[PDB]
């Protein structure tokens, strides 16, 4: 039948251009993680489609009046039959689109420069010297807006008061620290990736809630429920594992 | 949006009716392997439902006409929404239901008493002395009937041949095992039972073949890949064999 | 060409000591769930082989220096071709040994006296009056060395502090569940021979993670995906859960 | 690394040339049962390939010397990594290279015209008005040439007198059905596919023996267990019996 549409997002090492002299068109210009894991949930299902970057560049979030953006848009719209990519699982997005089963696990962590006294959130959220701040409408942001623990209460009170203690992406937050006297509220994942090409950077303490990424799917799609088996099978055969290893394993760094 | 109807049949000790000294109603009647996987599917999925026993006592099997009978019939018709049972999950049966991924293995195998020389299929297959056969319309009698192996095509000719070979059940199969000379051809997880318990009968040979039970829903149905996740689920939990070794030990023969 | 050498570790009831009155040699010496594995991973491969305890009496894990003990270091300098025992397949030992397919599932969970509130590792967590551990260098002690989840992050903290938190054994860790006020966290299918023999004691909680056990081979040895295709001829023939049942039941508690 | 080679050779429904008005080339140029199953494979165990058909258009025979053609000749010649093609599987052809565990199971047979009084081997090899034969040199007729069974060794002296009984390949032998009193011994998954679109043409009898095709290797082949492990996988997700229905679906035919 009918190819399905993806919907996705650049993101190292989810979703990337792959380097090439000759302009790459259609879904052969895509490469990494996520990419890898779609060509798997084609196989398993048995399926063809066409990757559509998502138009505005965002994953998903909810203005002032309960309207969606992005990639949670996308679907919710059904412009798009599946998302993937490192789409955080929460509880708000499940109201308004499916998940699959999560085929990744993580949490917020902290992302900081190397050889520091800091080593948790609460020696953050406890001065004021270290600007912290996290991506602007992202999954994180989010968990802080709402915490209802005090650390994570002082800490959100923090990044509000300070509109540009908010980053706009993950590369301007990357930056933000090496750069400046800068901390970044980031998913885990991605600090795993970063800490092992930048030697001067490591993760601050250890994870503060627990949490995964899923396939996106539109509410009543008739391939979520076929994609969650699909994980638990590659799951069940170490494939995630060794897919995780091929597109984390960089330099190395100490 | 209702409940699901669940079609089963009784058979010890996947689904039995309860001892109790006052009289029980509804699902409440009901006990065994069967019933409490049933209970662990409806507690992940989130479903009510009321079981009822098929009326024609039978699994299912095609008359020429090609048309069903049973429990099969029963999903075909749309008249229940699962079949939860020793259900032989078979080639032939997929053209006509689904099942889900498969809650336990089985193979046929050969019921018999103790202390002769039979080792074999091939073993009865070469006389006539000792008469044998399988239930009627069940997996045991179609795998025969369909098989195009040499030995088994004999041993369909000799069933077929005499008249009462075809027993009704497993309780008429058992009990002309231990009154007649009789073997019986049966699926191994119930020899397995029944040998456990009686110490003058014994499993002949190994597995002829290698296949399983599983839920069976109508064709296209959305619970059927339902079903398999909180299979996989349960078999993550490890459930299934603790279930399994609940409802057959331990009892036991010198 | 020549013969395979084995390597094990003894442990009730995958690998035991024979009870005889007269001495008894080489492989003769052995029985268990993992010899009567091995005799018929042995016929359907077609191998002669030589069994040997690893010295240490180690499962493995790995120092500050990153240099691994125990059975899977065996394996790691080519000091055996097999190892045959409940060893636990972890990602983090697949970086070093390869594994074939699991023979047997199991999952973390908690031993513990009956009679208590204790519901759960979230309850032994909250609390200091209770003293828990694990088997030292064992699959167990690195899941909660490794975890990055809160809960687990607090009782790797307990363990590691108190001194003799972590045993030397099973035996040693089931004599401090029957002597003190102590919990071990230990491999589920171990809980299900021990709480079957010594009522007393019981399972707290589920499965806290779910893996298995397979054979262990030097990485790139051509055995495993040999072992992993009788292994799953096993599964076919339905080998492998009797085998369980007979060295795993039947005793029983009230 | 470098991509397999793959040798194969046309035969309905296995490998066609699929239908295009531009002249495709390369792997684009194929489609039928093994192709699937050869795309299956590729994704499992993760190589990529390069089909070509074998220059002599021959499956595997010995000349009178011990020197082999064909496809089997390839492999020994390691001028292929891999046969893909309905090649049985023979104790001879064992001898010289290496095959899967099969991924089909089928047995010699009888194709010939319908609504006739022949119904065995017996009735032909009894008479000598209707001629019958085989594809020279293909397993089918070393069956017969090594048969000690009495009705095979007559059909053999038969085949062997007249050398024009025999015929060069499957299309041959399925015409001379169809324009003369002639029955064609014939594998039975081919004679299959064959009535159910030829409503004047049948099977006789049952199948007089029992095979399987198999992925040949050369002896030692790197890839061998891995290929069985991948037969495996798909035959327990039902794959096979998908993809057979997938091509043998014809006409169709009472
Ligand atoms: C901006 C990125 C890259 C995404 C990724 N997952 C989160 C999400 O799905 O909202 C976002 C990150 C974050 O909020 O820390
Ligand atoms: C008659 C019973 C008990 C059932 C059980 N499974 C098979 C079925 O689903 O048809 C039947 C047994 C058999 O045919 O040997
Ligand atoms: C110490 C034993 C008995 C072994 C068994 N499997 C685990 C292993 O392979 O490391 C160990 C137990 C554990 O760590 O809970
Ligand atoms: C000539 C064909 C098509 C092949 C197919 N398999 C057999 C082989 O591998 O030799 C041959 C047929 C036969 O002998 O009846
Ligand atoms: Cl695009
Ligand atoms: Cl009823
Ligand atoms: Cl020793
Ligand atoms: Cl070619
Ligand atoms: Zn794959
Ligand atoms: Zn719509
Ligand atoms: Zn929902
Ligand atoms: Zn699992
Ligand atoms: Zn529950
Ligand atoms: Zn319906
Ligand atoms: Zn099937
Ligand atoms: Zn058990
Ligand atoms: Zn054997
Ligand atoms: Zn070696
Ligand atoms: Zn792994
Ligand atoms: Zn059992
Ligand atoms: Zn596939
Ligand atoms: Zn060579
Ligand atoms: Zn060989
Ligand atoms: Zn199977």
């Amino acid at each position: 039948n009918r190819s399905l549409i993806v919907t996705t997002l650049l993101e190292e090492p989810f979703v990337m251009f792959r380097k090439s002299d000759r302009t790459l068109y259609g879904n052969d210009r895509f490469e990494g993680y996520c990419i890898d894991l779609l060509k798997e949930l084609a196989h398993i299902l048995g399926f063809s489609y066409e990757i559509r970057l998502v138009e505005d560049g965002k994953y998903g979030a909810q203005d002032d009046k309960g309207q969606w953006n992005g990639m949670v848009k996308e679907l919710i719209d059904h412009k798009a039959d599946l998302a993937v990519a490192p789409l955080t699982i929460t509880h708000v997005r499940e109201k308004a689109i499916d998940f699959s089963k999560p085929f990744m696990t993580l949490g917020v962590s902290i992302l900081y420069r190397k050889g520091t006294p800091i080593d948790s959130a609460d020696d953050l959220a406890k001065q004021t010297k270290i600007e912290y701040g996290a991506v602007k409408d992202g999954a994180t942001m989010t968990f802080f807006k709402k915490s209802k623990i005090s650390t994570f209460e002082k800490m959100w009170a923090f990044m509000s008061s300070k509109p540009s203690a908010l980053v706009k992406n993950n590369e301007e937050g990357i930056q933000r620290t090496l750069t400046a006297d800068y901390a970044l509220l980031m998913e885990s994942t991605t600090i795993e990736y970063i800490t092992q090409r930048n030697c001067n950077l490591t993760q601050i303490g250890g994870l503060i809630d627990s949490k995964g990424y899923g396939i996106g799917t539109p509410m009543g799609s008739p391939y979520r429920d076929k994609i969650t088996i699909a994980i638990l099978q590659l799951q069940e055969e170490d494939k995630l594992h060794i897919m995780k290893e091929k597109w984390w394993r960089g330099s190395g760094c100490p």
